[PDB]
């Protein structure tokens, strides 16, 4: 009954009456993402319960799911610092670095632990089409300082390395306190290129707020990949924007990652050209087809179409440039059969 006056008011052309139907296309887009407390739910029963004993034969493939789903977990799995268990700690990582790096190719995988609060996970992949064997890894820690403090024992595992560092700090974002905090340690300590090798070492503040940091050749900073992390640099052609320079527009159901880019001019004539960029990401395991994929291929075309026009009349609405040649970019995970 809502439904029908929500999409009648969001149908009102007419410039006067914007505002109106502005924030009820913001209510009909946010009202399809669970409340946080299905997802909790879900996503800790199963990093939960197949802790007990793992291997009933049931829990790997839950775990699979929560890799290959197409809900957003990203803002429940690092809460799984610890939470108690101790064990959960390698699960959560396995399922965060596999999901991240959907598109590296992971061959090997392994957990490893201190005698102390340090779960590591080391990780060996490959790059199919980009740039062509790198490694990487994965450490939790507590506050700031519990960071510094191992930060020599953790590494004890060409700068080929990848490390992803997670801190808990659950309270207020404060991204310029962050990024100055996290400068001071990778423009003083250059452990990344004098023990081993690390290309990039990013920061997960714990809704996920993404700090990269490359201490090899560029400023300790990146103004890009700033809340994302860059794991999905090859899944979404972010090198293909070397003519613009592009700001990211927050949104809710943040797989739809909208940028608005400007185009690169010189010192003389102005900025004219400004467009949008819609990149999103759709995460589900593989299909087999028995003529059984069409109804797939038609819902996600319709569903993800759909959700891109709806995001994108959001973030149009709220800016003015004056915009023109605007693109939908939908990558696909899951390989299907059909012609």
């Amino acid at each position: 009954e809502l439904l029908n006056i929500l999409t009648e008011l969001t149908q009102l052309s007419k410039t006067t009456n914007a505002k109106v139907a502005l924030r009820a296309r913001q209510v009909l887009i946010a009202s399809h993402l669970p409340s946080y407390e299905l997802r909790h739910n879900q996503v800790e029963s199963i990093f939960l319960s197949a802790i007990d004993m793992y291997g009933h034969q049931f829990c790997i493939e839950n775990l699979q799911k929560l890799i290959l789903s197409e809900t957003s977990i990203f803002d429940v799995l690092p809460n799984f610092f610890y939470h108690s268990n101790q064990v959960v700690r390698m699960a959560a990582l396995e399922v965060y670095v596999r999901r991240a790096y959907i598109a590296y190719e992971l061959n090997s995988v392994q957990h490893r632990q201190l005698k102390d609060n340090t779960c590591v996970v080391e990780f060996q992949f490959m790059l199919p089409t980009s740039h062509p064997q790198r490694m990487g890894g994965m450490v939790s820690f507590r506050t700031f300082e519990d960071f510094v403090r191992i930060f020599d024992e953790v590494m004890g595992c060409e700068p080929i390395h990848i490390l992803n560092v997670a801190i808990k700090t659950d309270c207020d974002i404060e991204d310029d306190r962050l990024a100055a905090m996290f400068r001071e340690f990778t423009q003083q300590n250059k452990a990344t290129l004098v023990d081993h090798g690390i290309r990039r070492l990013t920061f997960l503040v714990a809704f996920p707020k993404f700090f990269t940091f490359r201490a090899r050749d560029k400023f300790e900073e990146d103004r890009i990949y700033r809340h994302l992390e860059p794991a999905l640099a090859f899944q979404l052609e972010l090198n293909r924007m070397r003519n613009f320079d592009l700001t990211a527009i927050p949104c809710a159901n943040h797989k739809m990652h909208l940028y608005l880019g400007a185009a690169k001019v010189e010192v003389g004539t102005e900025v004219t050209d400004y467009r949008f960029f819609v990149r999103a990401i759709i995460r589900h395991s593989d299909l087999v087809t028995k003529e059984a994929s069409f109804e797939y291929l038609q819902n996600e075309g319709e569903r993800l179409l759909l959700e891109a026009m709806d995001e994108l009349e959001v973030a149009f609405n709220n800016t003015n440039v004056r915009t023109d040649c605007n693109h939908i970019f939908l990558n696909f995970v899951p390989t299907v059969i059909m012609d």
